[PDB]
DNA sequence: TGGCCCGGGCCC
């Protein structure tokens, strides 16, 4: 019933472009959160309604970078994300190089594998987006033995099984489950910090669905190009 | 830009 095992590192990411997939966006920003699959389990069960927002594993991986795009941003995108082309390069910040491959390489190596991506609406943005990136540089993408899942599918299956329309965003998926409201929005790190609070209202199951659903990345279909 | 889900908004 498992493709490809148990996922042992559940590394959550989130993007920063300069704009819709229309707009052939490029990375402005990326974070990425390694948790190892003991981390989530440990987790305690959420307790009384509603329930309180669980605290980060104490060990945990955080990788957060700022990238100077190519091109400038969209109106609605600058406006929300608070970044601007201008000034990152303004600030030196260096581009989507080779070097920042080796980075993401080296980082991903440091986690135990079978490793597995969670990004919100990943499967339609941040996976292709991320995909085309690296398609961009010469060297090889160090995903190509990672696999990837979309955590919106995750939580509709969540939320079905515990409750036999209904907004599935991050920011409503959130408030929906801890009646608070996520703090620093549209920022790389401070979506998947709300990412992960989401992932650990019951992480038994949620490792459980990880684990069913989790595909090669190297199988998602790149944004352009 | 491609799939969801009661063909027009979801979901940087
Ligand atoms: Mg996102
Ligand atoms: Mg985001």
């Amino acid at each position: 019933t498992l493709p490809h095992g148990h996922m042992q590192t559940l590394i959550f990411l989130d993007l920063e472009a300069t704009g819709l997939p229309s707009s052939r966006p490029e990375v402005t920003e990326l974070c990425l959160l390694a948790v190892h699959r003991r981390a989530l389990e440990n987790t305690s069960i959420s307790q009384g309604h509603p329930p309180p927002v669980p605290r980060p594993p104490r060990v945990v991986d955080k990788l957060s970078l700022c990238i100077a795009p190519g091109k400038a941003c969209s109106p609605g995108a600058s406006e929300i994300t608070g970044l601007s082309k201008a000034e990152l390069e303004v600030q030196g910040r260096q581009r989507f190089d080779d070097n920042l491959a080796i980075l993401l390489r080296a980082f991903l190596q440091r986690q135990p594998q079978p490793c597995c991506l969670v990004a919100h609406n990943g499967d339609r943005y941040d996976f292709p987006l991320l995909q085309t990136e690296l398609a961009r540089l010469s060297t090889p993408s160090p995903l190509d033995g990672t696999f990837c899942v979309d955590s919106i599918a995750a939580l509709k299956a969540l939320e079905q099984a515990s409750s036999p329309r209904k907004s599935y965003s991050l920011g409503s998926i959130y408030t929906r489950l801890y009646w608070q409201a996520p703090t620093d929005s549209h920022t790389a790190e401070g979506d998947v910090l709300t990412l992960l609070s989401i992932c650990q209202w019951k992480p038994q199951a949620l490792l459980q669905w990880v684990d069913e659903h989790a595909r090669p990345f190297s199988t998602v279909k790149p944004m352009y190009g």
